[PDB]
């Protein structure tokens, strides 16, 4: 079994990624595709709060991001993993590090402890890290957005924050993918990092 | 202002302590008696989470009362507190550390440390706690029960597990605790607690 976590910065093309990988690994392993809270309906009831949130303050949401990761782990991903399977997560941990820790500026160490307390010692076995280039990145969210329209500056700023963020939480488990290619050749390296693990 | 916090495990009075306090002091103070989550929307639905949790597990738990906490904080103690009036609040981090950190047994270092996260650096002016030994804390709590039954095992063992990481807590060098004899009767701890306040009030 493994637990296969995924991590990049919007305009990384992870969603894609992970979806694609997905269909690619389910023909030869037992595997699943998760992303928190994965309708763990606690998680739900707990991140619904945050969704619904005005104005909540940063540290409020770091710790219910925490519970919500918890519940995912402890009544999804454990258990799965209990049974042989691969599970693809879509974030973990280094995303509230590299967003709320440093991007929102509460401060890596702390939201490093909060989340240690979350997983209780459960790290993934692997994680695969899209790295895209704030520009690349700006790119393909505007490819994707609804009328195609720029960046807000705020907006800009916090995408260059969050990636910035990446790049400090990255110097085993963690596996560089270049984001900047064409998805499908992101895609075949994701595939065959993950295929080179599974054999080991 | 005062941000003043009430500590004591079942069977220690704090209810009742808390709020004759409070109406001693409301004659000559500007006070309010708040208790986590307080009447917060957003501390509320995070607290009735748990109270709808079965088999919850206990850090889970841990984080949504860190959560609770929060709100509860910032939206409603520091507000009051910035306009110099006097907090009276029944329970805070020291009742995580005692139950969480030490009865549950996840550990009172990372509990001290979702705390810490949870608090960010506003501690209470004055902490009271209602030192009460197990034997009486019991008695008092099957006087208090519905049917004056004797307690499960499991509780007697629990309430002692409370009480023990309660005095743990205290040799914090921490001049923020009062220690307060709340194996008196209560009028007598009512009386100590209320001493203590005042004279707090009046530096
Ligand atoms: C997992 C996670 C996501 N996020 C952000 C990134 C996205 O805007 C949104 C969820 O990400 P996703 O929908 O792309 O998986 O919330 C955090 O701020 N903190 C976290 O811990
Ligand atoms: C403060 C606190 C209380 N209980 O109850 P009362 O009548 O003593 O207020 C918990 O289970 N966890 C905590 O963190």
């Amino acid at each position: 079994s493994a637990f296969i976590t995924f991590e990049g910065p919007e305009g990384s093309g992870k969603t894609t990624v992970i979806n694609e990988v997905y269909h690619r690994l389910v023909k030869d392993y037992d595997v699943i595709m998760t992303r928190e809270p994965g309708g763990v309906p606690t998680g739900e009831e707990i991140r619904k709060i945050v969704l619904e949130g005005n104005d909540m303050d940063i540290r409020t949401e770091a710790m219910l991001f925490a519970a919500s990761r918890r519940e995912h782990l402890v009544l999804k991903v454990i258990p799965a993993l209990k049974e042989g399977k691969v599970v693809l997560c879509d974030r973990y941990i280094d995303s509230s590090l590299a967003y709320q820790g440093y991007a929102r500026g509460i401060g890596v160490e702390e939201v490093r402890a909060l989340n240690e307390f979350a997983i209780n010692g459960l790290y993934p076995d692997l994680t695969i890290y899209l790295n895209v280039s704030a520009e690349v990145g700006r790119e393909r969210i505007i490819k994707n957005s609804r009328d195609q329209n720029r960046l807000d500056q705020e907006d800009l700023k916090f995408h260059e924050k969050v990636i910035e963020g990446y790049q400090e939480i990255i110097h085993q488990r963690f596996k560089s993918v270049n984001a900047d290619q064409p998805l499908e050749n992101v895609v075949e390296d994701t595939y065959q990092t993950i295929i080179k693990y599974l054999e080991k």
